[PDB]
């Protein structure tokens, strides 16, 4: 059979939620992608030997919210939490996405994956260890990806698979 799961990307402005999505549906990088298209793509691959259908949010835009947004935002069944490994304040939001995704979901279990992109970047601002302190304490993986090399990639997406799967296993 087939399982699909609804997948949302979220993280600040240039982080690579664009670049990481695209990198999993079409398999190669792009160096710019409208930043303002908020939409969701399809893409059927095999997860552990299962047919997987995702459908991924990539969220855009600014910040506002609405019953629309609200309501595809809570029909997303897991999260990708993503800041930029030379961007600190992308790193100091995930606080707000966290919060936010908890207040839409209304429930402290939500399936979420930290990624901390842009590895292949010598400029790195924040440590792998502080990235995964706070992974921990979140309860959650933590994933270092490159949009551009794919490192990761796959890895970060397919996680969050799996973290879908236990919890839809409640
Ligand atoms: C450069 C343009 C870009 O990529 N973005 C990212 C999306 N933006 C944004 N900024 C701050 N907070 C945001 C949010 F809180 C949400 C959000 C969440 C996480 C959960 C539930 C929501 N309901 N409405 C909005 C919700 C989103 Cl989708 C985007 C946020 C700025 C521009
Ligand atoms: N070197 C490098 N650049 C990236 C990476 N991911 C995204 N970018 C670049 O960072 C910029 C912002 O990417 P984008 O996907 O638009 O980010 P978004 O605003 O979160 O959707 C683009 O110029 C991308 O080419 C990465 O992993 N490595
Ligand atoms: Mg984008």
């Amino acid at each position: 059979g087939m399982t699909e799961y609804k997948l949302v990307v979220v993280g600040a402005c240039g982080v690579g939620k664009s670049a990481l999505t695209i990198q999993l549906i079409q398999n190669h990088f792009v160096d710019e992608y409208d930043p303002t298209i908020e939409d969701s793509y399809r893409k059927q691959v095999v997860i552990d030997g299962e047919t997987s259908l995702l459908d991924i949010l990539d969220t855009a835009g600014q910040e506002e919210y609405s019953a629309m947004r609200d309501q595809y935002m809570r029909t997303g069944e897991g999260f990708l939490l993503v800041f930029a490994i030379n961007n600190t304040k992308s790193f100091e939001d995930i606080h707000h996405y966290r919060e936010q995704i908890k207040r839409v979901k209304d429930s402290e279990d939500v399936p979420m994956v930290l990624v901390g992109n842009k590895s292949d970047l010598p400029s790195r601002t924040v440590d792998t260890k502080q990235a995964q302190d706070l992974a921990r304490s979140y309860g959650i993986p933590f994933i270092e990806t490159s949009a551009k090399t794919r490192q990761g990639v796959d890895d970060a997406f397919y996680t969050l698979v799996r973290e879908i799967r236990k919890h839809k296993e409640k």
